[PDB]
C-alpha cells in the first residue's frame, strides 16, 4: 500500500555529515526493493552498515554497496550472489535515482548508485529502484569528495543505516 522508506547515516573520515532516505519503489521493482531494504536493515545477518562509497564522479553518480570487497568487485544479494534484472520500468531522469549497478544483463548483487544528473543512456540496462526522499543536500556534500576517474579524497561510509517508520 505504501512504498518503504530507508535511510543512510553518512560519515567522512569517520565524522558525522548527515543522513538520506529513499523511497523505494516496491510498487513496480518488488524484488530490487525488497533487496535494498533488506541489505539496509541487515535482517539477513549482512548488508550496507560500515561499507563504503568507493567511486564518486562528480556531476554523475555517487556508488556503493561492495560490502565484501570495498573496492567494486563484490557485494551480494539476499537471493544468491546475483540476481535478474526486475524489469526496466523506470528511468533514470535526474538526480536523486537511486538504481543497480551490475557488470552484465542479469548480475544484480548490492552495489546500487545515486544519480547526482541524468543519466538517460543508462536505460534499459540498470534497473531503477527508488529515489532520494531527503537529504539531497547530504548527497552533494558527499560528491564533493569525489573525483575524475572516482576515486574519493576521503573515505565516506554508511555509518548506520536501517528502516524508517
Ligand atoms: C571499477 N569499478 N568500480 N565499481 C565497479 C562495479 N561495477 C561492476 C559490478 C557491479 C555490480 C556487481 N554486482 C558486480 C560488479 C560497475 O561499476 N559497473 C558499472 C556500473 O554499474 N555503473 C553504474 C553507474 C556507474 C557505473 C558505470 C556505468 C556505465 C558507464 C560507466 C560507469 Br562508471 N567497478
Amino acid at each position: 500500500m505504501v512504498n518503504p522508506t530507508v535511510f543512510f547515516d553518512i560519515a567522512v573520515d569517520g565524522e558525522p555529515l548527515g543522513r538520506v532516505s529513499f523511497e523505494l519503489f516496491a510498487d513496480k521493482v518488488p524484488k530490487t526493493a525488497e533487496n535494498f531494504r533488506a541489505l539496509s536493515t541487515g535482517e539477513k545477518g549482512f548488508g550496507y552498515k560500515g561499507s563504503c562509497f568507493h567511486r564518486i564522479i562528480p556531476g554523475f553518480m555517487c556508488q556503493g554497496g561492495d560490502f565484501t570487497r570495498h573496492n567494486g568487485t563484490g557485494g551480494k544479494s539476499i537471493y544468491g550472489e546475483k540476481f535478474e534484472d526486475e524489469n526496466f520500468i523506470l528511468k533514470h531522469t535526474g538526480p536523486g535515482i537511486l538504481s543497480m549497478a551490475n557488470a552484465g544483463p542479469n548480475t544484480n548483487g548490492s552495489q546500487f548508485f545515486i544519480c547526482t544528473a541524468k543519466t538517460e543512456w543508462l536505460d534499459g540496462k540498470h534497473v531503477v529502484f527508488g529515489k532520494v526522499k531527503e537529504g539531497m543536500n547530504i548527497v552533494e556534500a558527499m560528491e564533493r569528495f569525489g573525483s575524475r576517474n572516482g576515486k574519493t579524497s576521503k573515505k565516506i561510509t554508511i555509518a548506520d543505516c536501517g528502516q524508517l517508520e
